[PDB]
């Protein structure tokens, strides 16, 4: 269609599937293993993105061109790796994927929203639809055009150091919360059909519904490890939300390192091709976790040859390396030549990754918009992320009798306030794992706002606000505090770092409740990835509330405690009595909760 130098996947009016059937058709067997190969930003460079025909680059957990990098920075390193791309022989784009798990999290000054968890206890998908629209602007502003997310894991037992990745232990929440899948990448077509990928343009996101399948079912909620339940209850509880994230147009899955009934998902033909490419119909690319082929084998790493075997017949499109690119290519082109694997595998994986790449406008705009580089902490996210984490929020209790003066709201104004405890003015600890660093961090890691700096925003101007991060039984008796407020909970933490079997908070935390709460009336505040041991926080406390990790937006647990807005969130997961009860989730025979699945206790705005 029209100049002599003509070339059909270079036309952007042609569609998709002509483009794709165009550009596969030239490719050489090194130019196909090179799509299928994503690298850690850290090992690549010029030369070997272009000799590699490299596809895909990410940024790891704290993978970051420098600390405190503007979204301009980052704009300028993908566009420095999308350059070298763009000079192979075909020209093919680099599609870059990061961890934007609650908001562009590794990024300094990006809004922080609440984790999963506290967004099932909204039962809002409209509002995590808006997180996911306003995480996608943010992610487009440091020039990436691809999120890890949704975790669409359903956490079953909440010694899972990942259970705060979870929307709940009721898959019905996590099918709802698949709304985050069309704000990352915009709505899908009235027309749609089930399984095609979807990216509406360059101001959208690629999204990946993650880890399949049955990441949230382990033993023990121990990461990474044995999923055993039958084809009908992995089909009734992890599987259905993969279907919901099909019909939203998800555009790739990423696999778990979990193994279903002794097999490894990176190694499971019948689930990965059977089902998620042959029954639910997906057309967009299926990635692997970090070094997850690795992992097939015990040690780990112990027959790559075998991994690359294993993982590409079983249906993997992509596989995240992410550090020895030249194994991964070398290994997987001796299996090619030497009729192991056959090149209708390659060819399958390669139209995979193509159609999301055409289908994204990614050949039509490789490169960075500067000016969505002001997107990053735009005060409208901000005050969106606020909204989520007020309405995270669940009150567990509110006056110590029936008969008490419920203490919340409090009043904006009194003579003398504290607010205290290791949790009360500590951003890290409220934003929890995957916020700048991939385990989290304690301090003042990013922009934000924490529970001492909102009490202090929030308060009438008469009112004294005294800070003591632990003080002792006599400070408070002394003095002379209408109430106090008192943050205590979890340090940050991911994956097998968070794998917990006793769930009882760190010290000082009870203590300084007991201290504080014993000398005048409190709200404690705790700060968690999951319910954890609560009968002594709750025996010494006149008001508890369950913030789960809130993220940057500290102000939206004062809009609750102070009266602006009532609470309204309800648990989306079961509070135990006892660790011994666990695993127990909603429908068990033997259910015996603290508070079931949907207790939250209300308020109404003063
Ligand atoms: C992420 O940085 C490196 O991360 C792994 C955590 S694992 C795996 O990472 C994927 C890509 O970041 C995520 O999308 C996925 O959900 C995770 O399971 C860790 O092993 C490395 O030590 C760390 O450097
Ligand atoms: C589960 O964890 C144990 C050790 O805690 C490990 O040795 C075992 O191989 C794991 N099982 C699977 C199938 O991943
Ligand atoms: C419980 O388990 C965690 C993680 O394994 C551990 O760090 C913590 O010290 C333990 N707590 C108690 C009370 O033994
Ligand atoms: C809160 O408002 C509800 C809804 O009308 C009402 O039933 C309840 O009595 C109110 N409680 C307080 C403490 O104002």
């Amino acid at each position: 269609h029209h100049a002599a130098d003509y070339v059909l996947y270079k036309d952007a009016t042609k569609p998709v599937e002509d483009r794709v059937a165009d550009l596969l058709g030239r490719m050489t067997l090194a130019e196909k293993i090179g799509q299928m190969t994503q690298i850690e930003r850290l090992v690549a460079t010029p030369d070997v993105l272009r000799d590699n025909f490299i596809g895909s680059l990410l940024s790891g957990g704290g993978s970051v061109p420098r600390k405190g990098a503007t979204a301009k920075e980052w704009q300028d390193m993908v566009d420095g790796f999308q350059k070298a791309c763009m000079s192979t022989r075909l020209g093919i784009p680099m599609i870059y994927g990061i961890d934007a798990v609650h908001g562009q999290n590794n990024v300094y000054g990006a809004t922080i929203f609440p984790h999963n968890v506290g967004l099932g206890a909204t039962r809002d998908p409209y509002l995590v639809k808006r997180i996911g629209e306003a995480t996608a602007l943010e992610v487009r502003a440091t020039g990436i055009q691809y999120a890890f997310a949704p975790c669409i894991a359903v956490c079953r037992d909440p010694r899972w150091g990942a259970c705060y990745a979870s929307y709940s232990e009721d898959r019905r929440i996590v099918q709802s919360m698949t709304e985050l899948i069309p704000g990352l990448q915009g709505d899908v077509p009235k027309d749609f059909t089930s399984g095609m990928p979807f990216v509406a343009g360059k101001n959208k996101v690629a999204a990946c519904a993650k880890h399949f399948v049955g990441d949230g079912g382990t033993v023990d909620g121990i990461n990474e490890n044995n999923t055993i339940i039958n084809r009908e209850g992995l089909m009734n509880i992890h599987m259905p939300a993969y279907k919901n994230a099909m019909d939203k147009g998800v555009s790739t899955v990423m696999i778990s390192y979990s193994s279903w009934n002794g097999v490894k998902m990176h190694a499971n033909q019948d689930l990965v091709t059977g089902y998620l490419k042959d029954t639910l119909k997906f057309k967009g690319f299926v990635i692997s976790d970090w070094e997850g082929i690795d992992r097939i084998t015990t040690p780990a790493g112990s027959d790559y040859s075998y991994s690359v075997k294993a993982s590409i017949l079983a249906g993997l499109d992509m596989i995240m390396v992410p550090n020895k690119y030249q194994q991964f290519i070398s290994i997987l082109t001796g299996h090619v030549n030497g009729g192991v694997i056959p090149m209708s595998r390659i060819d399958d994986a390669v139209t995979r990754i193509l159609r999301v790449k055409f289908t994204m406008g990614l050949f039509e705009n490789p490169y960075a918009d500067p000016a969505m580089a002001e997107q990053l902490g735009k005060q409208e996210h901000r005050d969106l992320a606020r909204e989520a984490a007020r309405k995270s929020l669940v009150l567990l209790k509110n006056g110590k009798t029936s008969t008490d003066a419920p203490l919340l709201p409090l009043p904006k104004k009194a003579p003398k306030i504290l607010v205290a405890g290791s949790h009360a003015d500590n951003l890290g600890y409220q934003c929890g794992g995957w916020t700048i660093e991939w385990q989290g961090d304690t301090g003042r890691t990013t922009v934000g706002t924490t529970i001492l700096e909102a009490v202090k925003a929030a308060v009438d101007p008469s009112t004294v606000v005294v800070f003591a991060e632990n003080p002792d039984a006599e400070f408070v008796k002394s003095g002379g505090f209408s109430y106090a407020i008192v943050a205590v909970g979890e340090h940050p933490y991911t994956e097998t770092k968070g794998d917990n079997l006793n769930l009882t908070i760190p010290e000082p935390g009870l203590s300084t409740v007991q201290a504080v709460c014993g000398g005048v009336r409190c709200a404690t505040v705790l700060i968690s990835g999951r319910p954890v041991v609560v009968q002594p926080l709750l025996a010494a406390s006149d008001a508890l509330v369950a913030a789960w990790l809130p993220g940057s937006e500290g102000q939206g647990v004062t809009d609750a405690l102070f009266g602006d807005f009532g609470f309204t969130g309800r648990l989306p997961r079961t509070w135990f009595k006892s660790v011994d009860q666990l695993p127990m989730n909603v429908g068990d025979a033997h259910y015996d909760p603290l508070f079931r699945l949907g207790y939250g206790l209300t308020t109404n705005a003063t």
